[PDB]
């Protein structure tokens, strides 16, 4: 039953930078683990944006400490390119890096040999199997899976998802760590999408299908799922936000393995924006251009 | 180019009563048609309800005006059990009956032959082709859907629908009393489920076969959802707040229509639970158990 306080997020991405933010922001010593220093410098420049944002809204009254705040916070998060050495002594490995099976098992095959022998494993992927991932290395009984939230500063909720190999202690400690996040931990079974993907992703594939189907424009999808069904963002709007390049892996992924369910059937517009590397609001540029 | 001033509600369930409420709410006169006094007795009730609810917050620190708002908008609304008494002299007809094309086109077929020359007939339809509708009748250039979405008193959102036939003049009309409604009028096309449905129950339905599946229970699901992806509703809270048979009777209609497409496949828990009356928060059950 181990007490997570050193914890290393790999990936710099819209996750990674997210999920290193808030364990920092709550007091946890991090290590930021990513391919370059310029990934690196990007990603804690874009964490200190972040904060700020809190800040100048949290501490308008007493500015000095809202610097101690952003400072103290990026101060408990360093960087590194060399996960092997890191994780030789961590408490939780989070890997959120590409979503893609063969890489992340690559991945921690390689860091089970490296990583100390409490160290437990977790994958924030969005629609792999955590099982799947867990049997890459040896140390099933402390893999499991640990899904956040886009952007990770302001959804609350946290999937902890175990294998039939988790352990009950790998999962409590994950759930503890969870609520010192200051998160909202919800256990689910290790299938495809786990909850909130399995639904969403096919609905904005949906939505991407109605606009190829010529039924209607982006923008008055988008008005009509915030003005209609009260969402805070369109369907257009969101898959910009999230990826374009992740969700296209989501749905390859799944329609390689059940290629005759219509729901995850490739979009031509899709893979032409990714295959053009037009991502959303990562690369500047989606199903809307962005300044 | 016709100014709707006197307009009939057709149906006091949870659309008709709100659209009857809020073009009474902002100066139209009204008659609200339904099966038996009771019903409408009942319908009144909840539009008192409503109100109040609007002017405990649009009024909030003025409960005179509260008062007079509530007063005022309910004796604006008058009632009938028989809309053909009424619509010989109306500007507007809102048809919001239950989700049966041979029901609605006999209505509409009937109300053809008592109302005015220039009367405009408007269908709430949620899954049916407006085309389809009008074909009951002759008038079809001053036929058109004008969808809401429930609640009506707060979602901003109305879609004006027209067919190959509706007139510019029909049109025009019909996006001025939206504005005039206080609404945000969205031309859409006439396509199955329009926008906000055909993506919006295709995701409810998954949501259902999530949980028949075993994968999740209904209450982790709705949790997921909200605190996941920002909904203001879980899948299961908005489906009884929509309506389960009218939900199960759109995906009757979209699976009868194309059978082969299995995200219309009824579902044996919706179709269980609307065998046994239980519609959900209008009947006081549906997938949960109300007051
Ligand atoms: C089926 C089809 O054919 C088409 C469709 O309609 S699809 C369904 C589309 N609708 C949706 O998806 C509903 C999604 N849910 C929502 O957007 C929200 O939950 C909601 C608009 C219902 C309000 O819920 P909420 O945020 O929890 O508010 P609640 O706690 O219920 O009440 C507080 C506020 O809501 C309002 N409210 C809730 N129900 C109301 C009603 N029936 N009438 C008037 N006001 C109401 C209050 O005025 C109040 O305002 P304040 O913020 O100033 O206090
Ligand atoms: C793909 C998978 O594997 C799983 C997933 O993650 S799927 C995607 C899940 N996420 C969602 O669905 C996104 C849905 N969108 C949302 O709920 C909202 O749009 C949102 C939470 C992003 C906020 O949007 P918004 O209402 O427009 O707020 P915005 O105007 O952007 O900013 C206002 C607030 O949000 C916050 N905010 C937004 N982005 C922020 C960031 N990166 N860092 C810190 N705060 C941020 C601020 O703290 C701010 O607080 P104040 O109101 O006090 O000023
Ligand atoms: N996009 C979202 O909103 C969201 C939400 C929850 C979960 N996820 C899942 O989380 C993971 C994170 O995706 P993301 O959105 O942050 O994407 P991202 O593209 O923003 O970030 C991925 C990061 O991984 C790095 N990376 C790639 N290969 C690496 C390797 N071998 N070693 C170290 N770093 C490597 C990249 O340089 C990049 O910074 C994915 O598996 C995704 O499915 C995404
Ligand atoms: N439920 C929703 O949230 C929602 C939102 C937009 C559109 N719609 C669509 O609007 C219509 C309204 O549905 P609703 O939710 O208000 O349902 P509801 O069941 O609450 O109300 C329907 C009302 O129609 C009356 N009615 C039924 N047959 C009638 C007839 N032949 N003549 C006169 N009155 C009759 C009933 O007595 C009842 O009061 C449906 O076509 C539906 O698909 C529903």
């Amino acid at each position: 039953k181990i007490i997570v306080k050193h914890v290393t997020v790999i990936g710099g991405g819209l996750m990674g930078a997210g999920i290193a933010q808030v364990a920092a922001a709550t007091g946890h010593t991090v290590v930021l683990v990513d391919q370059t220093e310029d990934i690196l410098a990007k990603s804690k420049k874009g964490i200190e944006e972040s904060l700020r944002k809190v800040a100048k809204k949290k501490f308008a009254e007493n500015p000095k400490a809202g610097d101690e705040f952003v400072e103290k916070t990026l101060s408990t998060i360093a960087t590194s390119t060399d996960a092997a050495s890191v994780v030789h002594s961590t408490d939780l490995v989070v890997e959120a890096i590409v979503e893609n099976l063969k890489v992340k098992n690559e991945l921690f095959k390689r860091l089970d040999k490296f990583a100390a022998e409490h160290t437990i494993f977790a994958s924030n992927t969005s629609s792999l199997q955590i099982t799947s991932i867990a049997n890459a290395t040896t140390r099933q009984d402390r893999f499991a899976g640990l899904h956040f939230f886009n952007p990770v500063p302001v959804m609350k909720l946290v999937q902890v998802i175990k294998t039939p190999m988790t352990s009950q202690k790998t999962f409590e400690s994950l759930v503890d760590f969870s609520k010192a996040l200051g998160k909202h931990p919800v256990s689910c079974k290790d299938t495809p999408g786990f909850i909130v993907n399995r639904l969403l992703v096919p609905y904005l594939m949906e939505a991407i299908r109605l606009y190829e189907r010529g039924d209607a424009s982006k923008e008055d999808i988008d008005t009509a799922m915030k003005l209609g069904a009260g969402y805070p963002m369109g369907p257009f709007e969101l898959l910009d936000y999230v990826g374009l390049d992740t969700t296209k892996f989501i749905v390859d992924g799944w329609h390689e393995m059940d290629a005759e369910n219509p729901l995850h059937q490739p979009s031509p517009s899709l893979n032409k924006l990714v295959a053009e590397n037009k991502f959303g609001k990562k690369t500047g540029e989606g199903f809307y251009k962005y300044k």
